Order: structure tokens, then C-alpha cells, then sequence
């Protein structure tokens, strides 16, 4: 068959507030959403949202989901389970849990099949409680997937790998043309089809549309990143400034010395200042790789020899990224380094141009 677009939406969920920190949604995210855009989808990738900024996000997922599209959602992070009705948990709930603090997956599931889509898929990856079983209780073209761990060990046990992750495995296996570990673990497919659909299935190709037109806009606003730099400093350094996005809501700058003048011989150069919402550690900035500040991204996929910064949460941008470029250099004879800085404003990178 035909999709009528690709669509995508993965969220993260692990810096918990009230709840153990899960670490296996950051790898799991970046896997899928690198075979989705593979796969022609249009893809959005958020790591860590509240539930404000979660429902944001995925009311504007259902969204796109019109006659005909294909909708992908996928959920990694703690959930729970009351009375056949399953919750994904926001990075912000409360310890215990509420149903008013947590996105109901019913809820979205019921919306999902609501539409007349192609395809609608909807795979959750959640850490249970411990003790939260399941209970003793009483369409479109949709694939359910549900997968669940007691607990964030077991959870975290059976996540650690890479490329293991049990939904990519599934979209490969199922949908296209990792040893059991100690404890209790479960997984829940279910389908019902009316044809077969893949993901593989062509998207309905337009020359002249513009409902096409709209939806590829309205995602790519949403992914502008930067324009990388290169800042003049008055000593006669130029300091290069780069840009490269990890997910929607994490970008990684990398600051580089493009060159030193004939009369400096030392030459030293950073980034510090940024906006206090993305509540950045400095010791996480500035490292001497990617990997060092936590990034998926690597010292060679990234360009070699700079200083890496990973700024995460740019979802909390209330105003503009401004930060400030600071340089060390010294004079061919000089007995101490002088400083000097420049504010740089990089505007609303990715996600933080929606402005929510
Ligand atoms: C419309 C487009 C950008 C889109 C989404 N949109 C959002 O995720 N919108 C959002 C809206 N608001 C907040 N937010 N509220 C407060 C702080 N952050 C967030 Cl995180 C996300 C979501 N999923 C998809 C998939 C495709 Cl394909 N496109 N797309
Ligand atoms: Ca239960
Ligand atoms: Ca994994
Ligand atoms: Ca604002
Ligand atoms: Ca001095």
C-alpha cells in the first residue's frame, strides 16, 4: 500500500525527580529514531519531558495523524499500570504516582485509532514498580507493542548493549518488506491489520501539494539548528563555533582555534554564560570529547580537536540561547595571558523555536 506521510514522535524519559533515574531511553531513542529516518519518517526525538511539555508533544503527534499517514509513537521510561489501564510517567510526577500527573496510554491509544491512518503504531518500553503487575480486570490498521520490566535492575540489565532494543529488533524482524536476563520481564504484541503494511510502504508522492508542503515545514521548524560561526576576536584569533543536534531537545556545540596570529604563541578558548533553564554543569561543558559530556555522538562522527558542550533541555528556552565565548591568549613574550570574550546569541535551536 501507500503511507500518505511518515510520521514520528520518541520520547526519553530518565533525569526523574521523584523516581529512580533511568539510562537506557537515551540509546534506545537515538537507535530508532536513526532506523525511522532511514525508513523516510519524519521523526521527533525528545529526551526528559515533563508532563506539560509531554502532552505538548504528543497532542501535536495526533495531530498529523490524518487519513491515510503512518504514525509511529514510542515511549521508554518509567510507567505503571492500574486497572488495565497503563501510564506513561513524566520526568516531574510525584512520588507515588497519579494518574493526573501521567499521561494515560489508553488515552492516546483510543485517539490513535480514532483517525483512518494507514498505520498506526504504538510501542511502550516501561520500567514497572517492583510490585505493580498487572491487575484482575473484565478498529484501524494499528500495531500495540508493550514491553515491561519489574523494576529499574532488571530494567537496566536488560537495556544495557547496544542495538539490542527489543522494539528495533521487532520493526526489523515484522515490519520491514538479546539474552533473557534475571527477573521478571513480559512483552505484549498485538495487531490488527486490515492489509499488510510496512514501513517500508512508499509514501503517496507529491509534486504539487501543500498539505504536503505544510507538514514537511512544520517538522523542519522545529529542527533548524545554528548556523555555525566563526567569531573574529580583535587579538587576531579566530575561534570556530559548531553545531550538530543529538535529539530535537539536545544540541552539542564544539568550539575549535581555527588559527592563532604570528605574535601569539599560547591560545586557550571555551564556552560558559548559558541561559540558567538548561541548568548546564560546566564541568559537563567543555570537555575534550562528545563522549565525555554524554553525547551519543562521537569524537568521530564529530569533527576532531575541539571542546564539546552538550546542551540538553533546549524545550526550557523561555528566551534566547545567548551564552558567551571566552578566550585566554598570550603575546610571544608575555609574562601572563590575557582574557577576552564575546556574547554570542545562537537564537531558538531546534525544539526551543516552538517557544511553549
Ligand atoms: C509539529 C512537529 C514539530 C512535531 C511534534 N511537535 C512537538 O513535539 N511539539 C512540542 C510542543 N511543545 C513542547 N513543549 N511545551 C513546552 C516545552 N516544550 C514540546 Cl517538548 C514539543 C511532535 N511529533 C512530531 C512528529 C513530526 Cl513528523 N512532527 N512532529
Ligand atoms: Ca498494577
Ligand atoms: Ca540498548
Ligand atoms: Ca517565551
Ligand atoms: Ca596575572
Amino acid at each position: 500500500p501507500l503511507a500518505k506521510d511518515k510520521v514520528a514522535l520518541l520520547i526519553g524519559n530518565m533525569n526523574y525527580r521523584e523516581h529512580p533515574k533511568l539510562k537506557a531511553p537515551l540509546v534506545d531513542v537515538y537507535e530508532l529514531t536513526n532506523l525511522l529516518r532511514q525508513l523516510d519518517f519524519k521523526v521527533v526525538s525528545l529526551l526528559d519531558l515533563t508532563e506539560y511539555e509531554m502532552r505538548n508533544a504528543v497532542d501535536e503527534f495526533l495531530l498529523l495523524l490524518d487519513k491515510g499517514v503512518y504514525g509511529l509513537l514510542y515511549y521508554a521510561g518509567h510507567g505503571y499500570e492500574n486497572f488495565g489501564n497503563s501510564f506513561m510517567v513524566p520526568v516531574d510526577a510525584p512520588n507515588p504516582y497519579r494518574s493526573e500527573n501521567c499521561l494515560c496510554v489508553q488515552n492516546i491509544l483510543k485517539l490513535m485509532q480514532e483517525k483512518e491512518t494507514g498505520l498506526n503504531v504504538f510501542l511502550l518500553d516501561m520500567c514497572r514498580k517492583r510490585n505493580d503487575y498487572d491487575d484482575t480486570i473484565p478498529t484501524a490498521n494499528i500495531v500495540f507493542g508493550y514491553a515491561t520490566c519489574q523494576g529499574a535492575e532488571a530494567f537496566e540489565i536488560q537495556h544495557s548493549g547496544l542495538a539490542n532494543g527489543i522494539f528495533m529488533k521487532f520493526l526489523k524482524d515484522r515490519l520491514l518488506e538479546c539474552h533473557l536476563t534475571k527477573g521478571k520481564q513480559a512483552l505484549e504484541i498485538r495487531s490488527s491489520l486490515s492489509e499488510k503494511r510496512a514501513l517500508t510502504d512508499p509514501i503517496q508522492g507529491t509534486e504539487y501539494s501543500a498539505e504536503s508542503l505544510v507538514r514537511n515545514l512544520q517538522w523542519a521548524k522545529a529542527h533548524e539548528l545554528p548556523e555555525s560561526m566563526c567569531l573574529k576576536f580583535d587579538c587576531g584569533v579566530q575561534i570556530q563555533l559548531g553545531f550538530a543536534a543529538e535529539f530535537s531537545n539536545v544540541m552539542i556545540i564544539y568550539t575549535s582555534i581555527v588559527y592563532k596570529p604570528p605574535e601569539i604563541i599560547m591560545c586557550d578558548a571555551y564556552v560558559t554564560d548559558f541561559p540558567l533553564d538548561l541548568d548546564i554543569d560546566p564541568k559537563d561543558a567543555n570537555k575534550g570529547t562528545p563522549e565525555e559530556t554524554g553525547s551519543y555522538l562521537v569524537s568521530k562522527d564529530l569533527p576532531k580537536h575541539c571542546l564539546y558542550t552538550r546542551l540538553s533541555s533546549l524545550q526550557k528556552l523561555k528566551e534566547h540561547l545567548v551564552f558567551t565565548v571566552c578566550l585566554s591568549y598570550q603575546y610571544s613574550g608575555l609574562e601572563d595571558t590575557v582574557e577576552d570574550k564575546q556574547e554570542v546569541n545562537v537564537g531558538k535551536p531546534l525544539i526551543a523555536k516552538l517557544d511553549m
